[PDB]
């Protein structure tokens, strides 16, 4: 029984992709891309904190980066204790949304204090997405709201986006523009219920070559789809 | 508890599933200096020639963005335009090699529109050719949700534990099922994906034309097709 008859972006969300193409044209190791990401994020953090945005979600590891190298893996998840240090005496608040038990419990530790130490601040708020997917979002909504109704606490006739979106990690207010850095035109599972009537931006800067002018672009380019649509 | 390390994913030089968002059609009218509605009497035959274009190139299914959740708002001398033109499905496709199904919440349309679709798919579901999938009244949320219901309303009579409950029992549950698109084409210059399918394009390949609809013709197609081609998918690994 169905019937159907949340002028600057407030909250971006941001794929932050092609790092070992950068390095590999540089005659890099690819390691050297990676090692960009934190330090590219906290500067764009700082752009974007002074013109008025208030929310980035970053796509920094999915669920499906598990299928690369245990030496890249490995790296990877060694290098993102460094969020404590870029993080940790900034004026950014922080949180991070993914399946945090399979992480390394070094990582689960900095991750833990960094969310404590910057709880207070009342800047831009910044989600790092780490060890997310949407499809890994909508499942544990979906169990959550299971076992409300097995203790009794909601009937099948309350389920409406509104309870659904409450047990998202990611919620309302969803974000109004994705930009995708790297060249690739795809969400690549990253926030599927989130960004279902998010404007979609790609371009094929790199991400470590991603800077102030590149993102005053595409909010250049949001305004103008709003005049039109 | 969650655990997401150890180990899915429904996708395929030929995309086997193309989703369509059509769109364009009433700047399309304007310009031609028509009246407002004509751009949509272009819908279903534009609709049969690219499956027919389709179906020679090789590719299996078509799901079409035809009527949101958020058309509901149009005026209603619009949407009651639309909801008796599309009644226009059975005369196009019950002939063809077609076969024809219509996802979204069917209880919510004419009675005449629900007996015709009925039709539609009973007479055309024994064909051997291209899958068209007729998204009407559907949405992404919706269909997220009705899924949701429908596993609820099961872990409820002990059909199921929550502990079943990952990708390919949710997959099961959803009216738009795996193989899911490999290519989403939407015509008519918007960058976005406006609540059609969310679940089932987390990999899918976007493609973006300014090509109003009435106007996307056999070459737009293979544009779209040839664009696709030369992409590299990496499904998160190298
Ligand atoms: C954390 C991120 C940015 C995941 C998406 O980037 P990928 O490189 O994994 O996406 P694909 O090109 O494989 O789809
Ligand atoms: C997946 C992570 C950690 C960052 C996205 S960039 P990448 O490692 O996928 O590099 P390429 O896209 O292969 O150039
Ligand atoms: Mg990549
Ligand atoms: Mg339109």
């Amino acid at each position: 029984s169905c019937s159907l008859n949340c002028l600057m972006p407030k909250h971006i969300a941001l794929i932050m992709d092609g790092n070992r193409r950068w390095a590999k044209d540089k005659g890099l190791e690819v390691y050297e891309g990676h090692k960009h990401i934190i330090p590219k994020l906290k500067e764009i953090c700082d752009i974007s904190s002074k013109l008025g945005i208030q929310i980035i979600t970053a796509f920094a590891f999915s669920t499906e980066n598990w299928k690369r190298s245990k030496e890249e893996v490995d790296f990877l998840l060694q290098m993102f204790e460094e969020i404590y240090d870029e993080f940790s005496r900034s004026g950014v608040r922080v949180s991070i949304i993914g399946c945090k038990s399979d992480l390394p419990m070094t990582l689960q530790k900095c991750i833990a204090l960094t969310e404590e130490t910057t709880k207070g601040n009342k800047g831009l708020h910044l989600v790092i997405a780490l060890n997310y997917g949407g499809y890994y979002d909508i499942l544990q909504a979906t169990k959550s709201i299971v076992n409300k109704a097995m203790n009794g606490l909601l009937d099948v006739e309350d389920i409406n986006k509104n309870l659904f979106d409450q047990e998202l990690e990611s919620k309302c207010p969803n974000p109004d523009l994705l930009i995708r850095t790297g060249g690739e035109q795809r969400v690549s599972n990253f926030l599927l219920w989130q960004l279902a009537y998010t404007e979609f931006y790609f371009t094929n800067t790199l991400f470590p070559d991603f800077g102030e002018e590149d993102l005053k672009e595409a909010i250049m380019n949001f305004q103008q789809r709003h005049r039109r649509f």
